[PDB]
């Protein structure tokens, strides 16, 4: 064989909030689709992929949303 995966799901961040400015943006819920909890998280593999949203709720959700979200990363790019 050659080599597996190298994927992990290490602890979430917090949300960077910022001040009470007028050009604010509401509404935050769970990435996950089966999910309509408040997100307070977000996902660090994410901010360096360069996917937007990606705000989880809890850590106890993300590690098994995770098991689907780990396929966003990957999404199918195509050449046009
Ligand atoms: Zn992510
Ligand atoms: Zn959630």
């Amino acid at each position: 064989a050659e080599e597996e995966y190298a994927e992990d799901c290490p602890e979430l961040v917090p949300i960077e909030t910022k001040n009470q400015e007028m050009a604010a943006v509401e509404t935050r819920v769970c990435e996950t689709d089966g999910c309509s909890s408040e997100a307070k998280l977000q996902c660090p593999t994410c901010i360096k992929l360069g996917i937007q949203g990606s705000y989880f709720c809890s850590q106890e959700c993300f590690k098994g949303s995770w098991a689907t979200h780990k396929l966003l990363h990957k999404k199918a790019k195509d050449e046009k």
